[PDB]
């Protein structure tokens, strides 16, 4: 039972909190000062309370917003080994899209990595859109729950005030290893893997709490999975594969190949496709799908391939618009 709650409002952005609810350096200052408390634990929204996911997220970043085409409303999962950019998509994803408002929540990553991020924020036009939730390494494993449900609950705030919100969660694997120690610590059974299944009993209300609200606003939330390699291939992971609304998984083969962002559209889908797309779009999209199979089986020792992986690749520091990146499709497949 967590009674805990914390600072909400306008007053965040542009902050970087901590796990204890200080400020402790700024990518951006805000002329609002709005400083409300609301509680850190908190229900997801009734069945009846939430709109149909029928409008799209668009994330400026080509090969998504056309073939893995995302929902406000929607949970999306990135799966990652490491080294194949994981954080570049995650600054794109922040970057090229629409939101009013995004929140990060980086959890038990290294002062280094949370220092990337903030750089980031620092240099970009969104720094007075975001806030910044962390927990570094030399944090305890409830800090770093707490870390990921004080980012929801400000995400929450913002939807509850009408807003479009972006989550962005790095990483439910480290939020899972946190709550395992904390299981562990109260005195439970390991299941497989060494996983209180308590851990994966509470991931649900966890990942439920993002959507699109019938009275006005929305949290669209992206939760990275951090892969080993062929290493037990992952329970975590597939829990997170099922319980969320699709899955982005960034290919080693391609990052290796200078590929990026290292999107395998083969093994990636949204699953609010069908219903955020034009009966156009959908024909287009699966009309390049075919074009892309096919290059594929040329893969395995005509013309199209310069302009399509032209297509796919994509430097961090451009966005493209729905119109181009459509446009772009219709040569590919003219
Ligand atoms: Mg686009
Ligand atoms: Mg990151
Ligand atoms: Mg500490
Ligand atoms: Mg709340
Ligand atoms: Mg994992
Ligand atoms: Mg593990
Ligand atoms: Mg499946
Ligand atoms: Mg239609």
């Amino acid at each position: 039972g967590s009674h805990m709650h914390t600072q909400v409002g306008r007053g965040l952005l542009g902050a970087v909190v901590n796990p204890l609810g200080e400020v402790t350096d700024k990518f951006a200052v805000t002329d609002n000062s709005e400083i409300l408390y609301r509680p850190v634990d908190n229900a997801p929204p009734l069945y009846s309370e939430r709109a149909a996911i029928e409008k799209p997220f668009l994330t400026g970043i080509k090969v998504i917003d056309s073939l893995l085409t995302c929902g406000e409303g929607q949970r999306m999962g990135i799966f990652a080994s490491a080294g194949c950019g994981k954080t570049f998509l995650m600054n794109m994803l922040i970057e090229h899209s629409g939101a009013d408002i995004y929140v990060i929540g980086l959890i038990g990553e290294r002062g280094r990595e949370v220092t990337e991020t903030v750089d980031y924020l620092k240099n970009s036009e969104k720094k007075s859109r975001c806030v910044l939730v962390y927990a570094t390494s030399d944090y305890s494993s409830v800090d770093r729950c707490n870390a990921a449900y004080i980012a929801t609950a400000i995400a929450e705030f913002f939807r509850t005030e009408g807003h479009k919100v972006a989550l962005f969660i790095d990483s439910l694997t480290r939020y899972a290893r946190a709550l395992r120690d904390v299981a562990l610590a109260a005195g439970e059974s390991p299941a497989r893997r060494g996983y209180p299944v308590s851990v994966f009993d509470s991931l649900p209300r966890l990942l439920e709490r993002p959507g699109k609200l019938k009275a006005g606003g929305s949290i669209t939330a992206f939760y990275t999975v951090l892969l080993e390699d062929d290493d037990f291939a992952d329970p975590l992971a597939e829990e997170v594969r099922s319980i969320l609304d699709g899955h982005i998984y960034l290919s080693r083969n391609l990052a290796q190949k200078g590929q990026f962002p290292a999107i395998d559209s083969l093994k990636s889908i949204s699953r609010v496709f069908t219903q955020v797309v034009d009966e156009k779009h959908r024909i287009m999209a699966a009309a390049f799908r075919e074009l892309l199979s096919e290059i594929e089986e040329l893969r395995t020792i005509y013309n199209k391939i310069s302009v399509v992986e032209s297509f796919l690749k994509q430097d961090y520091r451009l966005g493209f618009t729905y119109e181009q990146t459509m446009e772009l499709i219709g040569e590919t497949i003219r």
